[PDB]
């Protein structure tokens, strides 16, 4: 009953608050999880497997929707499964049409998901290196970055990318949670002469401003963005800026899903944090909205930097199709 | 008498044969002069034939050397200084519906006119001696510290402009060289022998460079009736990579420089010479099929132009139109 404890207190903890504050602790926890249930529980089939799998996820799913690396982790833990049961057995196109099956037992299968769920995790391990590591190639001496909010994996890139070069970073504070006064810190003790602004002087200032580097919470199926608050108008004075805007994110805050659906999008919490309690009574006639997440169209974003490299977001679908079984969206 | 008509013929001929004088303010002063000597070494009896004996000239003059034309708002500006004489010391405008709503001859010679007339040429003068430090003075609101300013070609307005700002601020100033007079080079060494802290760069990396420029500011050869610029070739892409960049494009220009003319006569609007800047004539037998065209001037539309700096303070592209209609009257728009 160990394996049901820790699912309970996995899904209690998505509930209440984010334990693993990092997405990457998050992404890990979530594969160590999903290696324990494929482990500990009896399973014959390949196919109760993958029921078995869904069950578990849609529940963590249902946790906390706007946690979509919990729901990524099980998706590439379905398709990793697909795959190794096609392998040992025996992709909607035009050429599949016009050129042209579970419940069989393999005895060797379980080794090979768990080796493949290790490899992803050794890939996992190492993704902010890789973005650090391509960084340089994209700042060039005496520039000047916009960056929203707190993001360690744009502030990897901001650090590698300053041991060669002289550029100056404008850090937004991502109201109410002005996490970006945390960010402005840690860049400003390595030295790398930044400056600290409130949302509203955004679009002041990004006439003055080469390039905005930003990180997300998930990317959609046709390459938009679920990002903090406050990124949307980022994006839109970008583009009437024509300045470039890239995406620092890694490979597992890559969702199948699509923007409409359910419009249980944005994550909305306490107005405490915009109104105070101490008010009085206008609190009574007042209604206010705190929304922490914001969608971004997929035009307004210039280029994808990942794990794998830098793509643009008119390829993101592909990127779909390499992780994503098309019949585990739905999940 | 004689002595007029040889100014006459010298001042058409240099017009039309080549260069000279160097400077448009030069060349604005020397037709005041011109036309205060025609009104005063002349005689004529009403106003009616002053104005007719000036069109005549203007016609002449403006014939000579279209792409010149200040020669031509210099002949407007004192063809409406007579209207309005004549209309203040006669009787007590513009075509508007209030006028149309509530309701000439230019006969009745009166002794104080041409005297009147010649004192508001004078007063003309006397401000075409300050206007460029009256542009240059109010460069300080303009330029902020560390700024990245882009130019075109080489012009006197822009380079008194960027001087008068380099005494307090440092900034960065980009110079797009004008091919194929590559003019822009004399800015730049012109520029960073006041330490400014010039690039010089071909104007075939406007669009490269753009996306780190903050402002560009340009002069230009003629500001056309709807805010339109006639101004050197490279200039229409530079408006339009700024446009494209949304980054805020300034136009450096005294207020001689207001043609109410149309863009409409395309034919005449870019002065073509003579194509040996562009290809040699030493490239042989392939010039025999080859067209070569080497226009100076292009077209650049209002709505690539964010603002205009003059002597009379800034303005926007919308509001040209006023500007014109307290400068010229308009049936001396064809002159």
């Amino acid at each position: 009953s160990e394996l049901s404890e820790r699912i309970e207190s996995f899904v209690e903890t998505l509930k209440r608050g984010g334990g693993p504050r990092s997405s990457e602790e998050m992404a890990r926890e979530t594969l160590g999880l999903l290696r324990q249930i494929i482990t500990d529980h009896r399973w014959s089939n390949a196919g109760e497997l993958m029921e078995l799998i869904r069950r578990e996820g849609r529940r963590m799913t249902a946790a906390q929707p706007s946690e979509t690396t919990v729901g990524n982790m099980v998706r590439r833990v379905l398709k990793i499964i697909r795959e190794e049961y096609g392998r040992l057995h025996g992709q909607e196109s035009l050429h599949k049409l016009l050129t042209s099956d579970f419940s069989f037992h393999y005895a060797q299968l379980q080794s090979n998901i768990i080796e493949a769920i290790n490899e992803l995790l050794v890939e996992l391990e190492g993704t902010m290196e890789n973005i650090a590591a391509q960084a340089l190639e994209h700042i060039h001496s005496n520039e000047v970055i916009m960056t929203i909010g707190f993001s360690r994996t744009v502030e990897a890139f901001l650090k590698e990318a300053a041991r060669k070069r002289k550029f100056h970073v404008i850090v937004a504070e991502c109201a109410p949670f002005c996490q970006g006064h945390e960010m402005a810190v840690n860049l400003s003790k390595a030295g790398i002469e930044t400056t600290v602004m409130t949302d509203a002087a955004i679009f002041a200032v990004m006439s003055r401003v080469n390039k905005v580097i930003i990180g997300t919470k998930t990317i959609l199926a046709n390459g938009a963005l679920r990002a903090v608050t406050g990124t949307h108008t980022l994006a839109l004075a970008a583009k009437h800026h024509s300045t470039p805007l890239i995406v620092c994110a890694p490979m597992f805050k890559l969702s199948p899903q699509f923007p409409n659906e359910e419009d249980s999008f944005h994550k909305f919490v306490a107005p405490e944090e915009v109104l105070p309690f101490t008010e009085g009574d206008i609190l009574e006639k007042v209604s206010v909205h705190c929304p922490v997440f914001d969608y971004v169209p997929p035009e307004l974003i210039t280029l994808f930097i990942s794990n794998i490299g830098g793509n643009a977001p008119s390829y993101i679908y592909r990127l779909m199709s390499e992780l994503y079984h098309p019949d585990d969206h739905v999940l």
